[PDB]
């Protein structure tokens, strides 16, 4: 009987400490990435002509990998509406491609190339983030709402690792204070992203930790609450603790379960 | 009765180790997004040809990412300048390198850090050389010859008088050796990247929001000399209850120095 009870109290422990690690490790990936995008603001576009480059953005990202814990990687993509393609183009030397077979893009209102990137990522370098849905809808949203917002779990370019994409709005000096959405969108400059590598690192994180063979962990998108979505763990359908996550974006909602293996 | 005692004291404990966790975790967030901005220095500053980084762009990054550095009223960058190169470098800058206990042009001194960067916050900063104030230069001196983030004891700062201390990082040139000697640190040192930790507006700020704030006294002392515990933060002397108290553990970064928590109830 107080067997059981100390056995609830572990588990509850275990799992909230679980909990707030990864939460703190994503919030402070965030604030980093966060700085990132003001930085592209301030030295691509407030300062003329553009005082940062691919050298540069590569350089200053891998030197400060250490802030970003659980990314793979970060990138920043450049709006081009199709008028500007040929342009775009022709400056950069190289052909806007799609993200799933690397083929020149067809004709699209718009466009989201990456321009650069970190070399972790280089990959990344050309292909259109729009050409990608999960991408896509993060890019609309990012840039309506003028704040950072995350995918739904999903498998990643590359190393199809299971991951979740974080992805900030970039905006021209022209962006009015009090900015309507349609304001944010026509002030638009680009986006910079990073890949929360969950299937990697949240396991790295996690697996080191005692008493990691007790206990069964997941996380758990619950956006639709009818439709939980794995974004770390088994894909299994008593004794269970649910502990908090907030990953920070107001569209979407998270939880950590734990459970006893026995 | 006993019970009650037991639960107040319990409640102490709790509200001070929370407070403890605050301040220490709202530190680290700090000292790391300086980490960053002295990587900035060096990327985009030295690296970079043509530098990227003028006053005015420095002013508007660090006013924009002020958020990241919570318990800091500002950065600043200062620049290495030994005395062979003072003249030209006050050419080039068409000002003459300042003391700063009164802002007058320096004395002849082997080396400088005159201040060359800064946030508008910490504006009155510019041209003063950081080594004319023996808590900057002691952080200066032992932050490029360890290649770490240090701190200074508890001091009042310039222009607010604040009690408050300083967190410094060297920046090095490209010629930095791998795995570098003290000897080698210090001929490749550029400059240095602070920041005021306004202990005094800032914890107070920081301290006053949280709830039950009225019923607690808080203070933060350096205990890096046992024998000689400095005060960071905290009144005396202030009506404050003697029959019992708490000691939270704080961590702040730099092992040269050591500091904790002590909380009271107002009773
Ligand atoms: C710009 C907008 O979104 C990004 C990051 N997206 C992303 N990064 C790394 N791997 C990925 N795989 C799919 N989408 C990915 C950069
Ligand atoms: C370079 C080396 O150290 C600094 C920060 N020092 C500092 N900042 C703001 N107020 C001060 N008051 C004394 N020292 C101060 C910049």
């Amino acid at each position: 009987d107080a067997n059981k009870i100390r056995r609830e109290e572990v588990l509850v422990s275990m799992c909230d400490q679980r909990a707030r690690m990864l939460q703190d490790q994503f919030s402070v990936s965030v604030n980093h990435v966060h700085a990132l995008a003001i930085l592209v603001s301030t030295f691509h576009y407030h300062k003329n002509p553009s005082a940062i480059d691919q050298e540069t953005f590569a350089e200053y990202t891998a030197r400060t990998a250490f802030e970003r814990p659980l990314l793979s990687g970060v990138a920043y993509a450049e709006k081009v509406v199709n008028f500007e393609r040929e342009m775009f183009e022709r400056q950069h030397n190289w052909v806007i491609k799609t993200m799933d077979r690397g083929e020149p893009s067809p004709v699209r209102d718009e466009y989201a190339p990456v321009i650069f990137s970190q070399d972790s990522v280089s990959y990344l370098e050309s292909l259109d983030m729009m050409s990608g849905e999960e991408d896509r809808e993060n890019i609309l949203r990012a840039r309506e709402t003028g704040k950072a917002v995350l995918t739904s779990p999903f498998r990643l370019l590359e190393t199809h690792h299971l991951g979740v994409v974080l992805t900030f709005p970039v905006y021209k000096s022209s962006l009015p204070e009090n900015p309507t959405v349609e304001e944010r969108i026509a002030a638009t400059a680009g986006y910079l992203g990073g890949a929360f590598d969950v299937e990697s690192l949240v396991e790295n994180l996690l697996g080191q930790l005692a008493g990691n063979q007790a206990i069964v962990v997941h996380v758990y998108d619950i956006t639709n609450a009818s439709d939980p979505l794995v974004m770390y763990g088994n894909q299994d359908e008593s004794l269970s603790h649910e502990s908090k996550l907030d990953f920070g974006d107001p569209f979407r909602k998270h939880k950590m379960i734990c459970r006893y293996h026995q």
